[PDB]
């Protein structure tokens, strides 16, 4: 048995998705003739509260397009977080493709930026021609590096007021925006109301194989077409991929709560072990991610034992569970849940954790 | 009835493709865990005679990655054709994304570059620190703007000898490389032997919904991984798309000849009309493209009548055929054939052409 | 003795210039406090018929700033000549710094672009989102690679009408704009009336050691300040350099005619030699440049003998004149006159030419 | 009377400089024919312990060239300080011109980077293909935003050891490197030994009108020639500017100590006032900069009164001193000394400060 808790991208297509792709009325998206792409775009337009949307291959390109479509002035700056995906895990494309300066701000605890330091950054070069013009504030809901932490609607409101005052636009990396709205029990459009543009991934928690989109005003999405074309994302018969995305877009309000519940149950069960090696605050688990603090054991070696299977595991637990994880920081590991991790898989991992912890118990 | 001859991109998935997508063993390609992507990559590596390949969303990104991975020096130049796809229909991404200077050379007749002007250009900045360092010679086989003209193997050899002498690499835009190998009756690797890297489109004549790849040495493809990731093409479960691509890769050497025959038959049938309005030399038709010279009628109005249907069309011909075409030059229109145009569709178009020409015969 | 006819950049400061630099009321140009910079900027503003000007280190940066300030849209194109300085001798900075696509057009004979091919290029992507947006037409008066050929006021008018129709701006590389206006006997502002922006070099024919400027509307020059700052041209006490430039700006209408007369006299004297090796049409000499066609002798080797001095030269001519030149094409060499070449130096070179030609006379 | 303490850039040419410019043996530096440029370059090479140097218009271009010549890989990162000049006051040219990602680290107190956060950053993407390749560590000696704080030789050594271990190069922004070497009483080459490249400004404390240079190995400076040419800094007769630079380079080890003494004396005199409004620790004054902490008064209004002159100022002090200063932070102002501020000017400022403080003493 294998429980892959490394990321929510490993979701494989389900039966409904696989048929939807093969039963998809397709066309040339470059000519604007794929109806299944057109459906996904307009369904997500109402879901996200934006005028238009634009299907893109990845959410990485979705962010790259947004930065390029907002930060167009030569000498423009984006205000972003120090541990957001755009700054860390996107090859620095803000500079090597967009040519836009980045001023990162701290946000590690709760995925939020200090609105005082935001005001300080938005005002330092508010008019001076000696400083780059900050034209975009980049937010991440949920924040992946912080542990899937939800950004409150109130924090979203304040950021925009501060940004829109100093003449800057607001984009939200909504790679896990459905996870945030599921946790807050609010419609997803209430989080995007306080934004100019948004990104949205289908390949993560929703279960789709490939797909993402940019959302915003009709003009911003119209300018986004040329940027998607130039970056290499002008696919032809992409209604094959939009069909599976439409299925997961409809199954979000029933699949994602299960991943949050499995995350909470795991965090509780791991806390009920009281081990000096591993510590988890079940209240930090806001969505489908559990950040486990490891002490005394290198996070890489803990993952190695959770993935390994020994005869003694079959002695105490009875099963052979290979728990797959990623070491996140130097003292922590990250587990992420999805629709392909069952609730009994969650219990199987907890028992694998029990065995592993006891073997390395101080 | 409707015959879409605007481009070979409008190829829609067949039943075998649609089943292959839904029956695909998929995984996270970003982690290198999609086996169907690995299969398509390894099959095309042997087909093209390259060490490795890399599945990308479009051939536009495949070309962009090749330029970026070859023209890396600050102050680098690419030698390309004046009417090649990279120079005209890719939003100038060689400059706005790659930051690479372009020196275009004429290529309109046969898709070939004058080896004298190439040698002169390769020598002007061979050592001078006042000129950019030419690091890539960009070729297009087949050449789309010229009418799918095939580049001879000997011409390919000479270009490399001239380039490899002055320390430049050779990339071939093989968006229609399978069409070239079918016309030349040679395996595709014999055209790529005289290259460092190559591009290869699946979404055109091969019938796939989405997909392309970059080919070359293992080192070049390893550098291509970061460029695909940074440009936004690092998809996750892309074995869904690779599965349909594998079907078209196996059906190419039997589907594309039918498209060449339909193109030749159409050009002949148009030549057997002897009309002063339209003229086509059936010897210029080397592949699946027919460049029709228009006289007396603006090329846009010819396309409008071929798509339109009138009561008199049902009087003279008996059917209602909507032939879809794109005006190409100021005095010509471009027709491109694919697997979704049947041989009787070609005859239906020829009859629609007859009617249109006869109404405005002067 | 030495007559350097390689370029007009080798002009060394005169006595009036050297005192003007040492007697210059200077200040911090970055703070806008250098009055000698302010004087040169406003004097050139009236001279060129522009609202404002901006002193820059080189004319290379002046062009780079103009392209950046006009071609600001992501996916913008500049229409320029194939043998203009921006395309050939500026390290392809239109792409590697500005990130702007370049569509070069032929202009070799008279430095003019075929207005039909200009219309064709300005219309091909006039609205299509598949093509880059042409936002700048780049002209060169005089054209250096063509042999200092003057662009007529009428040709300037037509280009602008064609450009301003399709919503593009016009910049003129006026590195030798005073040479053009001196030849046409018109004030320099009459050539810039048909332009949006202009460049202007002081280090060439005017005699200054360092300096250039960008001219245009007050907004374009205000946006140019940030671009000059970012590229590294925000000098501090540059009134030292502006003072020498103001001297040459006042001495242009008395120094430059002498360089044109010496060029014509040389071309005549060389034509009155009737040598099969060298040929010069004295009517192609429009300004201070003479393009000498060489046949039977590699242009590099002719320059080597003109620079060399032998005992036999002292036998036939009596003097030891080292004529310094540049081989320009594969069958031509380029001579350029300036204020540091005297009229007797011109006669000394012609005699050195006589001797050299006779030694290699077929 | 007027004391300009806003920056050390306002240094105006002295008589020896003004004579040196007018007595300069100049030539075309682009052809490598300006001997005075060659002299300044060779003298600074021995002074800084580098193989070669390259005269550039500004130190902004010198830094831009260094970043471009080090951070050349597509997907490269520079490790720099959060308040360093490259990150704040250079229009983000690291991205909008160089296309290089920036990971800034805190440095506000002592201008030093936390070697733990540096090691952590140098290891996060030491091999991972998901992270940009860190190729340059950027240091600033002295650190301008921190108040001219000197970086110790030992701290410089450790940074290189950490960088050279993880395969990164070290560049030092030596805009005020002579101020650092005067404070440390060491030859300047001992600070540059722990570097690959360095920058060096002449227009600041040294007194020159215009000029700076890049230093490093012969190969790095050879690559710097094309970058200086492409950015627009390839001047012709720059021995005019190099001549004045040679004067300040020889007068540095006797002029800069006077500026350090005036800064210390001022800070002491301000400390001997014991005012609740303004506070300065004279031990933070390491060079020619005094960071004055302001309380109760917005820093802008303090500068307005120090520049203003009233009848009561002539009543209490007897003179009319206009002290020119820049508000630096939200609670501080920055004073910088240079050769054009005399020791009695410092006493006149201190008396102007006394008056201003006493009027608003609470
Ligand atoms: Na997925
Ligand atoms: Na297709
Ligand atoms: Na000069
Ligand atoms: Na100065």
């Amino acid at each position: 048995h294998m429980v892959d808790l490394r990321s929510d991208t490993v979701t494989r297509p389900g039966p409904a998705m696989r048929r939807a792709m093969a039963e998809a009325v397709v066309g040339d998206d470059d000519y604007g003739e794929d109806p299944t792409v057109h459906e996904l775009q307009e369904k997500a337009a109402e879901l996200l509260g934006v005028e238009r949307t634009l299907f893109v291959p990845t959410n990485t390109m979705a962010n790259l397009i947004s930065v390029m479509g907002h930060c167009r002035r030569r000498g423009s700056q984006v205000l972003l977080g120090q541990e957001c995906h755009l700054h860390v895990y996107e090859q620095g494309g803000v500079a090597q493709i967009a040519g836009v300066h980045s001023h990162p701000l701290p946000d590690l605890p709760y995925g939020t930026l200090d609105l005082n330091e935001l005001e300080r950054a938005l005002t330092r070069g508010s008019g001076s021609p000696y400083h780059p013009v900050c034209e975009l504030v980049y937010l991440e809901n949920t924040h992946s590096s912080a542990g899937g932490r939800v950004l409150p609607v109130d924090y979203l409101r304040q950021v925009c007021l501060l940004a829109h005052a100093h003449g800057a636009r607001v984009h939200m990396d909504g790679a896990r925006l459905m996870n945030a709205a599921v946790a807050l029990r609010i419609p997803p459009a209430r989080l995007v109301e306080h934004c100019d543009s948004v990104s949205f991934c289908f390949s993560k928690g929703l279960g789709a194989p490939v797909g993402a989109l940019v959302g915003g005003s009709k003009d911003f999405i119209g300018e986004a077409w040329r940027l998607r074309k130039a970056l290499g994302g002008g696919m032809r018969q992409a209604g094959v991929l939009a069909a599976a995305a439409l299925v997961g877009l409809a199954e979000a309000e029933e699949v994602l709560p299960r991943d949050h519940e499995n995350a909470q149950r795991f965090a509780k069960g791991l806390q009920d072990l009281a081990s000096p090696i591993c510590s988890v605050d079940p209240a930090t688990v806001e969505t489908n991610m559990v950040l486990v603090q490891v002490a005394g054991l290198p996070p890489s070696e803990l993952c190695q034992r959770l993935q390994a299977v020994s005869a003694e595991e079959v002695a105490q637990t009875g099963r052979a569970v290979r728990v797959l994880l990623f070491p996140w920081t130097e003292q922590s590991v990250r587990a992420v849940w999805h629709r392909d991790v069952s609730a009994q898989d969650t219990e199987l991992a907890l028992k694998k954790w029990e065995f592993v912890l006891r073997q390395l118990r101080p």
